[PDB]
């Protein structure tokens, strides 16, 4: 009942329609498998805390890529791992969370630096261990060597969809 | 390219290390390569209405499902999505007329469910272009490196089902 198990199926379901190959859709049946269940485990560590990805993505990027004076919107967005859609509005959110702040009284108000409150980096200090005992588990599976091939080949073809 | 996903990933990578960052950054390739395979395979069905959800039982139907159809506990299990995002999903395809119930004579509460004629058309319409771009973002890799990245891949989704 895994899903092995339910990619065999799939894959012996479509080879008897076809009898135009299935090949390519099993692959990616299994990544899309893949990320579901990571994020199900990765999610554990910050959801007691009421964030999203959206919003634990935003304050490690504050966390580890910005200068003491913080990082504008622009900077902030592009140092952030999660870019798209779901990102709407998670600086606002942050912000009503006191976990990020910005100095709202001045000029160029919208381009203001932003920076970790005292809280969001304690926060982040807090779940930090989870986070990283999580993400090494989630790959324990996989040799260094394997985990190795592994980005490669991921980052192969997330550089055909990049270029 | 100085603003792809391995630029910033080394950005990320060196500063992790000013401030192990290893298994963050291989995550994060997984999940940003997961992201930019949505946003091309679902341009298939994007003109159609559908959403991964619905295209999933749709596919599901054409593959897997007998001319009966699939009573809605075979048919949730055969599907390829599952979780929130399928809430529902049954519900809109039927006021979209892509599938139908075949009800039981005896109790009601229980019916198969099967493409229409006009889901199995959308299905054949589409499928074509589904077939092309799933072989196109594998395009990069040979027939090895795909074997090779569904074993890894495979031993990890593994290790969160065991
Ligand atoms: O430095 C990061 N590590 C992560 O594990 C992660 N996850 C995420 O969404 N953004 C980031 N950033
Ligand atoms: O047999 C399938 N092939 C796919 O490419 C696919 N995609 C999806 O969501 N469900 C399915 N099912």
């Amino acid at each position: 009942n895994d899903t092995a198990a339910l990619l065999e199926r799939i894959r012996s379901d479509w080879a008897r329609l076809n009898h135009p190959s299935a090949g390519p859709m099993l692959t990616l049946l299994l990544l899309e498998r893949l990320h579901a269940a990571l994020g199900r485990e990765i999610e554990r560590t910050y959801a007691a805390s009421g964030l999203n990805a959206a919003g634990w993505d935003l304050l490690l990027t504050l966390y580890r890529s910005a200068p003491p004076e913080g990082l504008r919107p622009t900077e902030l967005s592009a140092l952030a791992a999660i870019s798209g859609p779901s990102t709407s509005n998670r600086i606002v959110r942050l912000l009503e969370k006191g976990l990020i702040e910005r100095r709202e009284d001045e000029r160029d108000r919208r381009s203001a630096s932003i920076r970790l409150t005292p809280q969001g980096r304690a926060l982040v200090t807090h779940l930090l261990p989870a986070h990283l005992a999580t993400t090494q588990r989630v790959l324990a599976p996989l040799s260094a060597q394997e985990q190795r091939t592994l980005e490669e080949l991921a980052g192969r073809m997330l550089a055909g969809l990049e270029q």
